[PDB]
């Protein structure tokens, strides 16, 4: 029997209330395999349940909002971040709704799509030379700072701690939909906010729940290794966020850019789940977690922050894999 | 105000198909603040993108194939078949990769490259007929494809299944249970007319007086016995009143011509931060020319919202950047005399 969701018994006051209370699913397909014990569960918080599609909406609003309530953004001022993703779009979204002005700042060269995004809701582009990269759209952010003092609030997504703080939600969700039953947490790390404010509220709750962080293997910076090239869209910024805490962190787990993209194919086919590439890199670590015998009858979660559908213009779908499903699993895991 | 965002869910779910329905209804605000709409009349959207696959169809896809199960109507060995392009497409992937069966859809090769991408992903089997054929093409390789194979495929239909229509009475319920019995009318934008069909079967159940509006492109005013013609509204103006179309149900029907349906969806987003598809612009507009009449003073006006407007980016959606303050957008919106 399979029965669908029942009525929120909620009216929302606007879009911004729609945000977090994302669902927790069972994957069942991708963990068809011998040694993933009945008893362990895999499950998947999907975080494109939010309102635009991603974990980042938590993160714009709550920035946005405390520094409203804060007086750090107060009528007259304009919202600003260098950013060419899903924060932007985040920050756009709550621009939008408190009535505020919001410029993002990325190289030119960047998503045409989420640009054309940004600008649906309202927001001032400020396309820098493309060859510079995001260092050059953070330096027109600093000498547009520096030319009208007083008229900016800087998202600061990595060293904002109201992006982690945003997460203490995200941690009591896990709790209560699990009944307290989570043992471990794995996360894709991009500005580390959801590893470290899901850390830090659940080790408030049980102290022995094992937190592990997902990078790229290209780009192995919270492992000490150098900034590198790497195709994990969203995680491996190529330095350690100041937001970062590493006391909260239990186990780093590097993936394979390709392989992230291999485990998000394999999610959506036998899961039906339209997951991202970020997704794909937390759900194969999450997989090696559950393979490994004393993790037997262990609840895990694995957060999902993006869906594929932001992703069509990349080449996460363009490589089509070999083999029946167990093959695929075993390739993956070996 | 204090801002509250969503409490946790309370639940696990055995797997994707169970995070469909239980869609949000959020107030509009920004769009209603025009002097001909009274602050105590109340607007609001219900947010069908909130589905796993972001739009309403996941509802229609889901239950068509799993009451077919049920049914025997599909069984181990067959195939689910469908000329489509749009968001059932997506909607039977969805359910076929959950519940284990092979899905073909038929569609012309030059329509929706992005959601044919979508649909491979989710393991789909493609049949991409001649651009020039349009639909018509993908529907004549269907039928070719079930005469020449009888028995081995499924056609989920949905535009005279049944259980597109009984899906909705779920939409019907969370409405009625989300507005406290408030909801005074419905405002739907038209495709296989499921939703609007489905939600009135229902709550004229519930009490009498729920107005029920159905929305189709003032271009192909079909529902209202005009003939069919080119728009620009995608998802909604099929051309033809569909088989489980029942006009008892529907009290009236708005015309809305595509470019305003997308002046509106565009004023939605800037000034609400929703960003809803063309199809919900025209039923968001229809919805507020509603509120703005004197007899509608007060009463809880519910707008379906069927889909995001990240679906529309090729599309010339937001291409258009209008001139003006958020007074004279609304104001050049509902200008229209009658
Ligand atoms: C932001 C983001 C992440 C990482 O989440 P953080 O909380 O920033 O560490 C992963 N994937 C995508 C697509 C993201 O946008
Ligand atoms: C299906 C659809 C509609 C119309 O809904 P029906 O229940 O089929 O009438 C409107 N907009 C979009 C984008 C759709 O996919």
């Amino acid at each position: 029997q399979i029965s669908i969701s029942s009525p929120r018994k909620r009216i929302y006051h606007n879009i911004l209330e729609t945000i977090g209370g994302t669902p927790l699913v069972e994957l069942h397909g991708v963990t068809e395999h011998p040694r993933i014990k009945k008893g362990t569960r895999i499950l998947v918080k999907l975080e494109y349940f939010n309102p635009m599609s991603s974990v980042k909406d938590r993160v714009g609003f709550n920035i946005v909002y405390q520094a409203i309530k804060d007086g750090r953004l107060k009528p007259g001022m304009e919202i600003i971040e260098s950013t060419s993703g899903n924060t932007g779009i985040a920050l756009c979204q709550a621009g939008a709704v408190f009535g505020y002005r919001v410029n993002i700042a990325m190289p030119s060269t960047m998503s045409v799509e989420r640009q054309m995004i940004m600008k649906a809701f309202g927001a001032e582009l400020i396309l820098t030379e493309g060859k510079k990269g995001m260092p050059g759209a953070i330096e027109e952010v600093n000498k547009m700072i520096k030319e009208n003092p007083g008229k900016y609030f800087v998202a600061n997504q990595f060293g904002n701690p109201d992006n982690t703080a945003a997460h203490h939600y995200t941690a009591n969700e896990i709790w209560e939909d699990t009944d307290g039953e989570v043992d471990i947490v794995v996360s894709a790390v991009g500005t580390s906010g959801t590893v470290i404010g899901v850390a830090e509220k659940l080790k408030e709750k049980k102290k022995g729940i094992k937190i592990i962080a997902v990078e790229p293997e290209e780009s192995a910076v919270l492992e000490g290794k150098a900034k590198g090239p790497h195709g994990i869209q969203g995680i491996g910024a190529g330095f350690i966020p100041d937001i970062y805490k590493k006391e909260f962190v239990d186990e780093i787990i590097p993936i394979k850019t390709q392989d992230a993209w291999k485990m998000a194919r394999a999610v959506v086919k036998y899961d039906g789940i339209m997951c991202g590439m970020s997704s794909g890199a937390a759900i194969l670590a999450g997989l090696k977690e559950a393979e490994k015998p004393e993790n037997e009858g262990k609840t895990i979660v694995i957060i999902v922050p993006s869906c594929g559908e932001r992703y069509l213009s990349t080449d996460l779908y363009k490589i089509k894999d070999e083999g029946t499903k167990i093959q695929i699993l075993d390739s993956l895991l070996n």
